[PDB]
């Protein structure tokens, strides 16, 4: 739970490099989202965000999975 926001967000965009992002994702609005967060959970709410998808047959990922996502790890 060390991981200030750009080192949320670097990891962010680490894990999201071979993602289908949608258009207009907000990465660093994901990182603001997770303060306390460990570096790991981080790297979880990219992963979850990809299940979320892939649970609706989708291969581009959303702001909304990204979202649901950290309030799934962190809550």
């Amino acid at each position: 739970p060390p991981p200030n926001e750009e080192a949320r967000l670097d990891i962010l965009k680490i894990h999201s490099r071979k993602m289908n992002l949608t258009r207009g994702i907000n990465l660093r609005k994901i990182a603001e989202l997770m303060p306390g967060a460990s570096g790991a959970e981080v790297k979880g709410v990219c992963t979850e965000a990809g299940m979320y998808a892939l649970r609706e047959r989708r291969v581009h990922v959303t702001q909304e999975d990204f979202e649901m996502a950290v309030a799934k790890v962190m809550q």
